[PDB]
C-alpha cells in the first residue's frame, strides 16, 4: 500500500499504479501569477529518455499530461494544482512521472523567482569515472555525462555490459544554484534532511551525501584562520548547507543508484530528471516556510 | 525557529533552548503496558558521556530527565508521555537530550515487543579504520569501537589530535536486528527515505547510506549465478531494505560526521548513541503505520 504525500507547503499528493488507467497528482501552493502550461511539464517528462527523435523502435509519442485545474488564462490560480495522465498501455518510468511533473512547477517558479538553477550530471557509471564538468556537454550525450573524454568510455562499457547479461551501478550530482541563504528547519527538517529523504524516494539510490560527503569521515580539521592575503575559503566543502540551513552556496547533492530490446544496463542514468525533480519540489517547500517564518 | 516534531504515528514534539530554563518533549503514540521509568531514560543519555568514573577535569550530577505524564505505577498508560529536563548552572550540548530519552522509549518498545536490536559503533576516525566487530568490547573503551585492536590506535589519533588544536570526522555503522518484514510506505515515506531524514537531523552528518551504500555505484549486476557452488543472498547488499520496506535482513546504516579546555577532535564518536536513538524514532514510527495499515 502507499504513503503518498509530500512537503508541508509545497505539497505533492499522489495516486495511480503504472497498469491502472491512469495516474493524477494534486500540487498545493503554488503562488498564483505563474505563467505555466501543459508543455513545461512535457519536457521534463521527455528528458527521462534522451532521443531526440531518436529511441528504440516503434516510437509513438507518450503519455501526455494534462493540467486539469490551478491554471486560468496560463497562469496559475493561486489554487491546488490537478495533474492527469490517461494512460495508454498500449516500463516503471509511470512510476516516476508525477513526481517529475510536480518538480517542474517548482523548477520554473524557481528560476523565475530567484534565477535559481537545477541539474544533475553522471560522475559515475561502474567502473568509468568522469573527471570534468562542462554543461554544455550534459545534454550532447544519453548518460548526462558531463566530460566530453569520459563519454566515449562509458559508451563502451553499456555496449560491453549488453554483451553479456549484466547491469551497472551509477552515481549522480545534483547541484542547485544562485539558492537564498536561509531555507531549512531544524531541529527535524533541515534542508539537508528534507533532501535526503527526497533523493531516496527514488527507487535504487542507496545512500545520499552533501557536500564532500562520505569523504569527511577521512578529513581533518583545518581551513581555519591563516596566514596572508585573500583569504577565504570558498571549496564548499559543506555542499552548501551548514547547520541544515543553505548558506548561498551551490547545493551539492549526490546519490548511488544500485544495479537493476528491453536491456538496461545502466537506468540509473536516467534517475537525473528525478533527482533533479526531487531537489526542485524540496527547496520549493522551504522557500515557502522561510517566506512564512519572515 | 524550529521545525520541531518528526514521526506521524510515532511522534516526538520538542522545545527548548540550551541557555534556557528547561528542555521538554511531548511522545506520542506509545501502546500501554510498557515498563518505564526515568531510570530507563537516564541510562540512554548518560551514555553521551562515555565517563562512569571519568573525563576532563570534575564531575557534575548531572542534569535529571523526569517523566511527567502518561506513565501509571510504572506503565505506559498509552496518553501522550511528557518528559521534562530542568536545566542547571555552577554545562551541556543538550540539544540532543530529548532524542535520546524519545528513542529510548521506541527502542525498549521494540526490544520488548519484537526483539528488535539496535545499536552503533565508529568504524572510522580520521586515517584509522577499524576492521572487526566484538558486541562485547563497544561499551569497553570511549570511542564505541568494536576492533579491540583498533582502540590503542583512535587513542593515539586522538591524542595527538588534541595537543595539535586539530579535529577530525568520523564513520559510524548502525545496526537494526531483528526488525520485521513489511516496514515503511512508499513512494514518499520508505523507511530508508525516514532513516536518512532522521540520521541527518544530527549536526555534522554529511551523508547517509544504507546497506552497501555509496559502494554500489561501481558495482555490477547477477542476482545470482547456478552452480554447485554459490553466493548466498544474505549479504545485505541491501542492508536489510528494498523497495522502501523492511526486508527482514538486518538494517544496516552507516554515516559520515565531518570534523569541527574542552576540546573535541572527534565529538562525532558522541553521536552515536543519538544515531541509536533515530533509527529507533523512525522504526517505531512504522511500525505503528504498518499496524494502523492492518
Amino acid at each position: 500500500m502507499a504513503g503518498n504525500s509530500i512537503g508541508q507547503l509545497f505539497r505533492v499528493t499522489t495516486c495511480g499504479e503504472s497498469h491502472g488507467v491512469g495516474l493524477m497528482a494534486i500540487v498545493d501552493g503554488v503562488p498564483p501569477g505563474l505563467a505555466l502550461t501543459e508543455e513545461d511539464l512535457q519536457k521534463d517528462l521527455d528528458r527521462r529518455k534522451p532521443g531526440t527523435s531518436k529511441f528504440a523502435t516503434q516510437r509513438k509519442e507518450p503519455d501526455q499530461v494534462e493540467i486539469i485545474s490551478g491554471v486560468f488564462e496560463g497562469k496559475t490560480t493561486g489554487t491546488p494544482i490537478g495533474l492527469l495522465i490517461r494512460n495508454t498501455d498500449q516500463s516503471s518510468a509511470r512510476e516516476t512521472a508525477m513526481r517529475v511533473a510536480a518538480g517542474a512547477i517548482a523548477k520554473k517558479y524557481l528560476a523565475e523567482k530567484f534565477g535559481v538553477l537545477i541539474r544533475g550530471h553522471v560522475t559515475q557509471i561502474g567502473n568509468e569515472v568522469a573527471e570534468k564538468l562542462d554543461w554544455n556537454e550534459v545534454p550532447n550525450n544519453p548518460f548526462f555525462c558531463g566530460d566530453v573524454d569520459a563519454v566515449p568510455r562509458f559508451e563502451a562499457l553499456v555496449t560491453s555490459l549488453r554483451e553479456q547479461g549484466t547491469s551497472c551501478g551509477a552515481k549522480l550530482e545534483i547541484l542547485a544554484e544562485k539558492v537564498p541563504v536561509g531555507w531549512g528547519e531544524p531541529v527535524f527538517d533541515r534542508l539537508d534532511a528534507d533532501i535526503a529523504h527526497a533523493m531516496m524516494s527514488i527507487n535504487a539510490v542507496k545512500g545520499v551525501e552533501i557536500g564532500d560527503g562520505f569523504a569527511v569521515a577521512g578529513q581533518f580539521g583545518h581551513e581555519t584562520r591563516d596566514e596572508l592575503t585573500s583569504h577565504g575559503f570558498l571549496a564548499n566543502h559543506a555542499g552548501g548547507i551548514l547547520g541544515g540551513i543553505s548558506s548561498g552556496q551551490t547545493i551539492r547533492v549526490a546519490i548511488a543508484l544500485k544495479p537493476t530490446g528491453r536491456h538496461d544496463p545502466c537506468v540509473g542514468v536516467r534517475a537525473t530528471p528525478i533527482a533533479e525533480a526531487m531537489l526542485a519540489i524540496v527547496l520549493m517547500d522551504h522557500f515557502l516556510r522561510h517566506r512564512a517564518q519572515n
